[PDB]
């Protein structure tokens, strides 16, 4: 009567624009992006990984 297996998953991302099977990512914030197309909305506020400490 006791057990402890977790269930091995992998994470899953779609593009923060429109949703879909990212082809391409930011080669700044590493963010999930079908086309150019999303990523120029993007890269208008583009925000990278700032200095210091912010996740973790
Ligand atoms: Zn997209
Ligand atoms: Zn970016």
């Amino acid at each position: 009567g006791s057990s402890g297996s977790s269930g091995l998953k992998c994470s899953t991302v779609v593009c923060v624009i429109c949703l879909e099977k990212p082809k391409y990512r930011c080669p700044a914030c590493r963010v999930p992006y079908c086309s150019v197309v999303c990523f120029r909305k993007h890269k208008e506020q583009c925000n990278p990984e700032t200095s210091g400490p912010s996740s973790g």
